[PDB]
């Protein structure tokens, strides 16, 4: 029940559905996310090595978890395991990306 949806045919893969226990986790309101890339919830304390598996992930379209220091609206650090997965069509095209929280 906490997840995000993100449109890879928009520019810069943005967010365009959040679940009500994504926007109570990160403390910021739908109107706040949508549109936006998730980087956003990174900060100082984020390993940039996980950052670029995730990168890696997004390019070849393969499903990955890791563990990520994240950051809420009032800068409260927390631990996310993020399970990435891809979502194709029915002609096996990739339409969107599913985060799980
Ligand atoms: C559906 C989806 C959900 C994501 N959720 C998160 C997240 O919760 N935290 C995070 O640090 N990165 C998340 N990312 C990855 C970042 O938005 C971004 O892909 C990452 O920083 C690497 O890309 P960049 O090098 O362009 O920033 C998510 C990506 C997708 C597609």
């Amino acid at each position: 029940k906490n997840f995000v949806i993100s449109d890879p045919r928009l520019p810069d893969n943005p967010i365009i559905f959040a679940s009500d226990s994504f926007l109570e986790l990160t403390e910021y309101s739908r109107e706040e996310i949508l549109g936006r890339n998730c980087r956003f919830l990174q900060g100082p304390e984020t390993d940039q090595a996980t950052v670029q598996k995730i990168r890696d992930a997004i390019r070849d379209q393969r499903e990955i978890t890791v563990q990520l220091i994240n950051y809420t609206k009032s800068g409260k650090k927390f631990w996310n395991l993020f399970h990435l997965q891809p979502m194709r069509d029915q002609k096996g095209e990739l339409q969107y990306f599913i985060g799980v929280q």
